[PDB]
């Protein structure tokens, strides 16, 4: 029995609105399917849940999540459905969501971080929706794409987002999966101009704005020898001149 | 006259031999949630653990931080020797 609030039967019945700094307090064995909602938790204490070998859905939602542990989530690698809604997480530690590999469901709501570390979020095969609703997250790794395999569906509605090469790996993922096609998904980029803005359906798979090419081998190909060459133009021409 | 002293949620992870020295019949300490690390500092604890077995019962299963980053390892785990 929980000191918190009440215990009743299925997964279990769970507290929200605690608002602990680290975490409500719980002495149990059999807690499952979680509902934490509505707290003020900022790191997660290492092996928090190993006693629960199992677990199925966690709903940490509203918190002041600043930083995580990398072995917080041990003893739990069988969640399926979790919520990281409305935090203000800076930077995702490495290991912490490593273990964890049965998620399908992981919305990522209201983040304050400037860019997710690809290695820390895992591989996690079975993820396939994600939510950025109030995050100011600008500029994301493209590795996080690329690990994800079966992502296909991207909350982001609100961004204080800047348009350009930030954005095109996400352009990329609307091309390839367009959600917000849809009115509920509404994301907008701030435009280079500080007056104007532009939602991201006007960015286009072209958007002919700044950061054409990072790398080219057709150009890397002459770039090395294109000195040697210049100069020896000049040399022949100063020969050939007399 | 101390016999029952606990550690909930608590972030100690370097415990000084003072304190186990001057307590001579504490015999209920309790762990649970901790960002502790197994090492030297640990000893102590480890010797509490052995004299009082405590943490035979499920409900204390306090953990540590081994040096390899991704693991996790019990006390329970962590026997006498504990070569690391």
């Amino acid at each position: 029995c929980p000191e918190v609030c009440t215990c009743v039967p299925g997964g279990l019945a769970s507290c929200s609105a605690l608002s602990l700094p680290a975490v409500p307090p719980g002495l149990s064995l059999r807690l499952r399917a979680l509902l934490l909602d509505h707290n003020r938790v900022r790191a997660l204490p290492p092996g928090a849940f190993a006693g629960a070998g199992a677990l199925q859905r966690l709903d940490l939602r509203e918190n002041g999540l600043h930083s995580v542990h990398v072995r917080a989530f041990w003893g739990l690698g069988a969640l399926q459905l979790l919520d990281l809604s409305a935090n203000q997480l800076e930077a995702l530690a490495p290991g912490t969501f490593a273990p964890l590999r049965a998620l399908r469901n992981l919305s990522l709501a209201g983040n304050r971080l400037a860019r997710l570390e690809p290695a820390a979020l895992g591989a996690l095969p079975l993820l396939r929706s994600l939510s950025l609703q109030d995050n100011e997250l600008a500029a994301l790794a493209p590795g996080l794409l690329g690990r994800l395999p079966a992502l296909d569906a991207l909350h982001l509605r609100g961004n204080p987002w800047g348009c350009g090469c930030a954005l095109r790996p996400l352009c990329a993922w609307l091309r390839r999966h367009p959600l917000p096609a849809s009115e509920a998904e509404t994301v907008l980029c701030v435009w280079p101009g500080r007056l104007t803005l532009s939602p991201l359906t006007a960015f286009s798979d072209a958007a002919f704005s700044h950061c054409a090419q990072p790398l080219a081998l057709r150009d890397l190909a002459v770039v090395y020898t294109l000195g040697p060459a210049s100069f020896l133009v000049s040399l022949a021409s100063c020969l050939a001149l007399g």
